């Protein structure tokens, strides 16, 4: 039970301890920049630094559910892998983001990609669960 | 085990998709304003098209939690149809806000009933778990 | 299976509650200073309420994660206790905050203490699951 969801445990942990840095990255920038809390504004720099974390942390909730789902209804493993691309592209994006916001869109789109997969294969997924039974109860009307 | 989760991961992935298109409605509207990012400000609109956005992607996981613990220690089907209320309801949300800051209260006010509903469901749940062990145990004081 | 997460799924909906009670202060806030949305900006309080609210909206998937890996691969008692503390720091962070931007650092501080005491039982509990097959594959290099 708890060995076939093992690798998305691993890769949840991952994304965790990926969003414990952005959240140092941010601190730091904060004495940086000397960006007292509860403002959010400073230099064209700080604030770059800061909405990477912000946006990260907005998308992270999405990138549980669709590798939980993926992982679940498709392959643990294939779940685990676009998990691990996904979380990879935002070390890039935030990285990127760091230093211009243009530097972000690449690594932005990559991380995209791997949630539009993750979104198919648990959609996939749940269709190959729903769909035989609907077919086999549509085709149970001819009477 | 994963029939009996089936529905709510159906609920959890529509959730994602809602998520995706109020990113691609904010991705719209910093083109319809020219808001460049880091920045979150422009004129009444874009605000409230970004605010809408926004509260939504807080309260993602406050419904991915409820509507998790609601389908498991009360009826699926039940946590799956206040999921689907609560999500329906957030369209609207978004869609009034896009509007007015006036018209986003009775779909934010629909969307609250459904998440208190959920937290019920959720709290009956394991209360029904809890409580006749408690009872028993308690009443097991008599010697 | 449900009675081996019970414990995980009320210290959960207990979370969900403590951020419906955040959302409520800073409704509040919005009429104690008549703060119209989607604006943030106030006086040097309505601010702190509002981010203190922010925060603990971002970092409650952080929570839910760990509890719920911690768990399920560690004790679940154990995992239930931690995500009580941290539940527990998060109301004296909000609190705190309330007040002036340094009285939430200490609650903040014991949040973070209960968030890395999960992520190591949630490690120990997975490394405990994958390295005797690793070392036992590995040991198996002999021929
Ligand atoms: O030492 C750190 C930095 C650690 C780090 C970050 C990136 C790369 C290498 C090391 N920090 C203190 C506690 C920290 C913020 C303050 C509140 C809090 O809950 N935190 C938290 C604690 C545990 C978890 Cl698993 C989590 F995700 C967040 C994170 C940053
Ligand atoms: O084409 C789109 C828009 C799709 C759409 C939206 C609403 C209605 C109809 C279509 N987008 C690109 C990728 C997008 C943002 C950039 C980064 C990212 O992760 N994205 C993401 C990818 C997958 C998932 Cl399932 C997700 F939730 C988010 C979403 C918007
Ligand atoms: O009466 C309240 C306040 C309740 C409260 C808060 C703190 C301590 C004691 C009582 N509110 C209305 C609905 C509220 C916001 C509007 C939209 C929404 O979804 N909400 C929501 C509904 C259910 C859940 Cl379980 C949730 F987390 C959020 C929360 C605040
Ligand atoms: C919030 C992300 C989804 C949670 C994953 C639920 C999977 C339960 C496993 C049932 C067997
Ligand atoms: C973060 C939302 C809660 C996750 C749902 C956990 C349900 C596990 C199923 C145990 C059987
Ligand atoms: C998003 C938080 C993690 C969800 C917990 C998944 C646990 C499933 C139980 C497998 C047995």
């Amino acid at each position: 039970g708890k060995d076939e969801v093992a690798l998305l445990a691993a890769v949840t942990l991952l994304g965790v301890l990926l969003q414990a840095y952005f959240s140092l990255q941010v601190i730091s920038a904060r004495r940086a920049f000397r960006v007292s809390p509860p403002l959010t504004t400073g230099p064209p720099e700080f604030e770059r630094v800061y909405r990477a974390q912000v946006n990260c942390s907005e998308y992270f909730p999405l990138f549980l559910a669709t590798l939980w789902v993926a992982g679940i209804f498709f392959h643990e493993g294939a779940a685990a892998l676009c998990g691990l691309v996904y979380l990879f592209a935002r070390l890039r994006y935030f990285q990127g983001y760091a230093r211009s916001a243009q530097l972000r869109l690449a690594p932005l789109y990559a991380s995209a990609r791997a949630l539009w997969l993750l979104v198919a294969l648990a959609a996939l997924g749940l269709l190959a669960h729903f769909l035989p039974a609907a077919l086999r109860a549509a085709l149970l009307g001819r009477l």
